[PDB]
């Protein structure tokens, strides 16, 4: 009846709370449960205006509460707690209903649930959800795997909170069991890289061209203008633009530069490792945040290290404007080398796993209720729509032909950055990643030969196929492996 | 009488060669292993060598053994090392010794530990380097388990370990996991050293035109100053050696395809849980990761614009002064990666309780590893100055030595990237010096990023506390 539910939310902490009330904004009647029955009264009280909430004080009122096939959405910390609720739910669940964690979940716990879940007669959706609390509020991105069967009662109901791009919803069915906590960790990995290519760009504009943060505001804004258009740059201008009352300064400087990765940026660079995928520009973004938070070494090392003989732009003979131009390619070389690489963590995990992933789906509902939104996305929907086998980012025509006017740009970025002596983890890793790609002979032939010699580990040839071995110590002929 | 001193379990190459390293030593050694056919081989092949006692079953090999009884496990990494390990303890006697030689995952080797300390026992978790030659020949050893175990254990282990200068290299690492912690940071240290030597391979052939047996010539040549290393000798080697079959260079032969299976990974994922910066073993390993997809090779070789690119020539570069700028890229590179690697170290021992002390490590690493060099006695001195040394970089030693190889160090990286060669270990190095060296890094910005759109607070150089900036609302600062 109107009694019952069609959606519900167990866990009621800030995320929890703003995710039923999305739910009850946009007209779906929602069932609210908390072990402590305290946060669900408050929940009522402050936010019941909002729309048709069904409290209960137990979990077996909870599922009772709900309409045929049961959905219930746990939203409280990853690992045990969310294990417990689990167990709960299939307790107190009839066969055939829908279980959903929609917490930060590592997708390895996603696919162990799924299997155990499933043999129970249950259905088990592990739904990555993007934006953090403003999101969850005002619609966020959503990333849900499990059977595709449960997606046909669910997806609508997610339809209805997802955040809205011209009239489609940020939301469709990733693949099975963890394709879509997989994918929701790829998509924060690629967040740090957005966010230090980002510094990057801020950092060569204000030591090198000499900008004040308020003027370099100002070039971020008309950058917001061109292909770089995004959220992330959008609010990079708002932030350099503040000033400290107290002091008068730029809050930036204010700021103590010390950024912690306790976060999920190391989960992505983690599954790369596992996957064997090069995902040089997370991983330099990873390591960037680690060497911030390095205080005591810091400290120690300030005026301490030799700088070499450095040059400065004036000495170099160069336009401020042209380097500016410059450092703008260069942030977006390095922001597609970032992609090319996760997307490719993201067909290396699909193989693995049997999900059978459709990278446009990603692109297509990650323009809205994410940090990393931005038209740029679209060049990716289109590239796969144009070839679903694409090898690489980087070889779609459209991208290969902004390559081409972006790799002079790009180029003297690395080199003057070098002549001044100013860190650039990403720009210059990506374009070793990108010289390595392009080049016919990579230097591990030789790593080959060493392990060979040292370890008799055996080595493939060009011409011939099978393994091969020289005998060092002895003839130096080859044989067989 | 007529027991064994140590016993092995797991006759395959490593084993087998370890337990002829024992009895070669003089040493009266047990050999068991599951399957009965290798115990065979080797009685049968290298029985002569020295006293071997075989046994077909776990009980009979547990009875051949002088007690406190040692055995060592050398099997298949997992689920194959936790079945001998209960295998043993359901025949051995309150206070015994189980020694794990596999290259076994530092967290279930302290758990392994706790398991088995329990029971009464003794549990050591022994990295074993040098692979099978190094087995044979002389192994360098990192055990971490009770000091009180390698007072019966030390002597053997001393006994067939490699020896530098009359100094035996192995030694107590550590409580619980510390060996099988550092034997895994030795191993990505290693992909690091062969990735600057491949990296200046490829500027000696494809920035100065020199053929692999010139290289071979000027890496010799490194191997009299300051850089000596076995991994440079052998490198020498490999690069001279000519294809018989098609007269090309070897190395022209050779699929440039390394594949990063092995345990070069396990070092980074620990790192990034630890915390710390290892840009130089990550990017090695990724480096191979890169060589290995072919498909996406065979897409992207001649379909990627280059840009403009120059040659020496025309940059006005002299071949012996470029030689000589590589051979300093690829020293402060290596350097960075240690210091790096030692940091590991430092935050992998101070996360447990493990007091690790370096100079075990650079003084045990000069025998029996593949990156055995004269480097090593410098991190010992190193830390033998200053204990708390906050990085390498900065024992008086090694900044003595950048002060003299930074100019050539960024002479490199311009000139490689000017002809769109690949350098990803020179080059992330140095971004990692120059952000060591920066008052201001980028991370403030990042610090203001989350707080304005996750109200992810952040904290001041003046004030004590934190605070956030109502970005939504009034843009005025509130402490919370």
């Amino acid at each position: 009846g109107d009694n019952l539910a069609q959606i519900g939310v167990v866990g009621l902490a800030v995320m929890g709370s703003n995710l039923a009330r999305n739910f009850a904004r946009n007209g779906n009647t929602v069932a609210v449960y908390n072990r402590s029955t305290d946060k669900t009264d408050k929940l009522i009280a402050d936010h019941g205006s909002e729309g048709n909430f069904i409290p209960s004080a137990t979990v077996e009122e909870f599922v009772a509460s709900l309409e045929k096939p049961r959905r219930a959405i746990i939203m409280v910390q990853a690992g045990n707690a969310t294990d417990a609720v689990i167990n709960q739910l299939a307790d107190a669940m009839d066969e055939g209903d829908i279980i959903i964690d929609g917490g930060n979940a590592l997708y390895t716990d996603t696919i162990r649930r799924e299997k155990e879940i499933s043999a129970r007669g249950l259905h088990f959706v592990g739904a990555g959800i993007s934006g953090g609390e403003e999101g969850a509020l005002n619609g966020p991105s959503i990333m849900p795997g499990g059977p595709a069967k449960s997606y046909e009662s669910l997806g609508p109901l997610l339809e209805s909170i997802a955040a809205n791009v011209d009239g489609t919803p940020c939301v469709t069915h990733i693949g099975p069991d963890g394709a879509g906590h997989f994918v929701k960790m790829v998509h924060n990995g690629i967040e740090y890289a957005d966010m230090q290519v980002i510094g990057e760009a801020y950092h060569l504009l204000r030591y090198a061209a000499g900008m004040q943060p308020a003027e370099i505001a100002e070039v971020f804004k008309e950058w917001n203008a061109g292909d770089l258009d995004s959220y992330l740059i959008e609010i990079t201008a708002e932030v350099l633009s503040q000033v400290d009352a107290e002091t008068g300064k730029p809050l930036i400087d204010v700021i103590v530069d010390a950024a912690g990765q306790k976060g999920t940026g190391r989960w992505t660079v983690k599954a790369a490792l596992d996957l064997g995928i090069a995902t040089t520009g997370i991983g330099e973004a990873v390591f960037a945040r680690a060497l911030s938070g390095a205080t005591s070494q810091r400290a120690a090392a300030q005026g301490n290290l030799p700088a070499g003989v450095l040059t400065d732009l004036e000495a170099l003979g160069v336009d401020k404007a042209q380097f500016v131009e410059d450092v703008r390619r260069a942030l977006y070389a390095s922001k597609l080398v970032a992609y090319a690489q996760g997307f490719d963590e993201i067909k290396a995990g699909s193989d693995e796993n049997n999900w059978d992933v459709d990278p446009r789906d990603l692109a297509t509902i990650w323009r809205g209720g994410c940090i990393i939104r931005a038209k740029f996305l679209n060049r990716i929907v289109e590239a796969y729509d144009a070839n679903a086998e694409l090898e690489s980012l980087l070889l779609d025509p459209y991208f290969k032909s902004e390559l081409g006017d972006l790799i002079d740009s790009w180029r003297r970025v690395i080199v003057t950055a070098t002549q001044l002596g100013l860190p650039i983890p990403v720009f210059a890793s990506s374009l070793s990643y990108y010289d390595s790609l392009r080049a016919e002979r990579l230097p591990a032939a030789l790593i080959q030969g060493q392990r060979d010699f040292f370890g008799a580990h055996t080595y493939k040839r060009i011409d011939k196929d099978g393994s091969f071995h020289t005998e060092w110590s002895g003839d130096r002929s080859e044989v067989e492996a």
